[PDB]
């Protein structure tokens, strides 16, 4: 029953799920200052000219636009990585207000939202294999501020009416995910997990330091959605973030000087 609630929120997720309290939680704040630039690292290889996406889905945490994975169509190379890692879905994480709304925060400070484009290797087979490896998947994750609308991103936007409660899913298919890429791919990097439950630390993280602009009547459409199901009591689907966590023994990497 976890969920972004004042009784089922982030800070009771240790009860159900005890690696909430590990030593490579996600999200964490990123220090500018503190992160070590490595001139080692490779710049980051994206090809989704074939990607092929399929549907999206609320799954009353999120939506999920998910994509074909039963082939290299859509991968992630170089960075960080040894390998390559296959798309399979994004979403958003976003706030109530302007204000907050991403995970990550930098310097402290919080975007008004935080694409996360999801990979896994594919040395594992399965996604669900995956995920019990320290270097399972790979995490993109791009900053939304509030400007000017991205066009890119309008499609999505237009079909969420179809998908405002949770289990409801919709056809949605040749939606190309570069029209959400910012310009620069200079990234911080460092080893993490998944930021809902079960939280397993099976990622490597990549967050762009370049954000991407949206509308605030893009961000709105967002905050129309529903954490319920048809036929209950609607609850807003805002403020699905989980907020920064201790970064312990581990330190954060620069591609960029
Ligand atoms: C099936 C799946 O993708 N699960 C995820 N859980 N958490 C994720 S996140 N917030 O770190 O991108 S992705
Ligand atoms: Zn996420």
């Amino acid at each position: 029953h976890w969920g972004y609630g004042k009784h089922n929120g982030p800070e009771h997720w240790h009860k159900d799920f005890p690696i909430a309290k590990g030593e490579r939680q996600s999200p964490v704040d990123i220090d500018t200052h503190t992160a070590k630039y490595d001139p080692s690292l490779k710049p980051l290889s994206v090809s989704y000219d074939q990607a092929t996406s399929l549907r999206i889905l609320n799954n009353g945490h999120a939506f999920n636009v998910e994509f074909d994975d039963s082939q290299d169509k859509a991968v992630l190379k170089g960075g960080p990585l040894d390998g390559t890692y296959r798309l399979i879905q994004f979403h958003f994480h976003w706030g109530s207000l302007d204000g907050q709304g991403s995970e990550h925060t930098v310097d402290k400070k919080k975007y008004a939202a935080e694409l996360h484009l999801v990979h896994w290797n594919t040395k594992y087979g399965d996604f669900g294999k995956a995920v019990q490896q320290p270097d399972g998947l790979a995490v993109l994750g791009i900053f939304l501020k509030v400007g000017s609308a991205k066009p890119g991103l309008q499609k999505v936007v237009d079909v969420l009416d179809s998908i405002k409660t949770k289990g409801k899913s919709a056809d949605f298919t040749n939606f190309d995910p570069r029209g959400l890429l910012p310009e620069s791919l200079d990234y911080w990097t460092y080893p993490g997990s998944l930021t809902t439950p079960p939280l397993l630390e099976c990622v490597t993280w990549i967050v762009l330091k370049e954000p991407i602009s949206v509308s605030s009547e893009q961000v709105l459409k967002f905050r129309k959605l529903n954490f319920n199901g048809e036929g209950e009591p609607e609850e807003l689907m805002v403020d699905n973030w989980r907020p920064a966590q201790p970064l312990k023994n581990r330190q954060i990497k620069a591609s960029f000087k």
